[PDB]
């Protein structure tokens, strides 16, 4: 069984614009970072390929896909598309990430699935664009690779597919996509919509509809979440899923936004708890298909996914970053949101110290209601 990382430095040329949180390098940064740390070899890397039109149409509608292609190459917001497809605003702007970069991340998810089906283990850090809808952009996402991937598996004959989303934001796009079926089960832990995007979905009472009622489980969590609370919630929710669903295969999305250093979440987790969460899922369901996700702090993203790569790859995690790696991170013009918190300590070690605490009653209550 080989372990593979799907990626390419080309993502670096399809960055979001200016002000946008996705302006920073991410998968290209991960690749350069693992290379600088000498934690990856050429034969472990599979070059990302674009999703084909056919693969895209496994989930998205033609008119929507055609609009993304036209908007991108002509660099415009076609008449009626802002309203109809949610394209053009600050959130889902016109850029080359809208179709080319998105198609590359999505093809990489199909590649990750292809590798898994060959019996190998793969990680597509560019994947996990979980907010896009069948025919509309949303939450910085234009193409929903998790949904394309799940439909890819359904076409292959899988009838029990589990999707687990550990990103700090709700996979509203994925929820809608499989809300109606009992063939797919979606579990998402995320900041409560009472205070975080998408605000409109992500509540605990959304458990599906029709045949799929009972096959969607949202675990909304509070501000200031610590490591113990996140892992408590994870272990308990996995038990709920396990008692009701026996997956033939599962996909796991690993956005790094739940970390303390990422301002896009009110969660204050450590990279080490992030790593334990990943391993807890594997202990419960064995090996699955691994995807990236939201993560908007370059240092946080790089070190955390590096822990994931080291776990999968079977190599020891160095306790410190070498010079090439620190200089790489320092070269990223990022600018911390808070004028000065000082995140330079992140350059001094790969793993951060645990960030635990007591498990609040709120969290215990949510999981108890989720069970019933």
């Amino acid at each position: 069984k080989k372990v593979k990382l799907i990626g390419t430095l080309d993502y670096g040329k399809y960055r979001y614009p200016k002000n946008h949180p996705l302006k920073i390098p991410r998968v290209s940064l991960l690749l350069r970072f693992k290379d600088a740390m000498n934690l990856i070899d050429e034969k472990e890397l599979i070059k990302s390929r674009p999703a084909t039109k056919e693969e895209l149409l496994l989930f998205h509608t033609e008119d929507y896909i055609n609009t993304l292609m036209e908007a991108e190459r002509c660099q415009c917001v076609p008449k009626g598309a802002r309203e109809k497809y949610n394209i053009g605003g600050y959130e889902n702007p016109v850029s080359y990430a809208m179709f080319t970069g998105s198609s590359l991340a999505t093809g990489s998810t199909v590649q990750a699935i292809e590798e898994f089906l060959k019996g190998n283990v793969a990680f597509n850090p560019a994947g996990g664009m979980h907010h896009a809808f069948k025919s509309r952009a949303n939450g910085f996402c234009y193409i929903n690779n998790p949904a394309v991937g799940i439909e890819y598996l359904r076409k292959k004959g899988f009838k029990r597919i589990l999707y687990i989303d550990l990103d700090a934001h709700h996979c509203d796009g994925v929820q809608e996509a499989f809300y109606d079926t009992d063939q797919v089960f979606v579990l998402s832990l995320h900041q409560s919509p009472e205070y975080a995007f998408p605000f409109e979905k992500g509540f605990l009472e959304e458990i599906g509809e029709g045949k799929g009622k009972g096959y969607n489980l949202n675990i909304p969590l509070p501000k200031g979440l610590n490591d113990n609370e996140f892992l408590f919630a994870l272990e308990k929710s996995l038990e709920i899923v396990k008692e009701v669903f026996e997956p033939e295969v599962y996909l796991l999305q690993l956005g790094t936004d739940p970390l303390l250093e990422d301002y896009l979440s009110k969660f204050n987790l450590s990279n080490v708890a992030f790593l334990k969460a990943f391993n807890i899922v594997r202990e419960v369901f064995g090996e699955g298909v691994y995807l990236g996700g939201g993560g908007y702090h370059p240092y946080a993203l790089a070190r955390a996914w590096t822990l994931i790569w080291c776990e999968l790859s079977g190599r020891e995690v160095p306790e410190k970053l070498n010079n090439k790696a620190k200089e790489l991170l320092k070269s990223i013009d990022f600018e911390e949101f808070d004028d000065e918190v000082d995140r330079s300590y992140m350059l001094e070690t790969l793993k951060d110290p645990w960030r635990g605490g007591e498990v609040r009653k709120e969290v215990k209550d949510t999981l108890e209601k989720a069970k019933a």
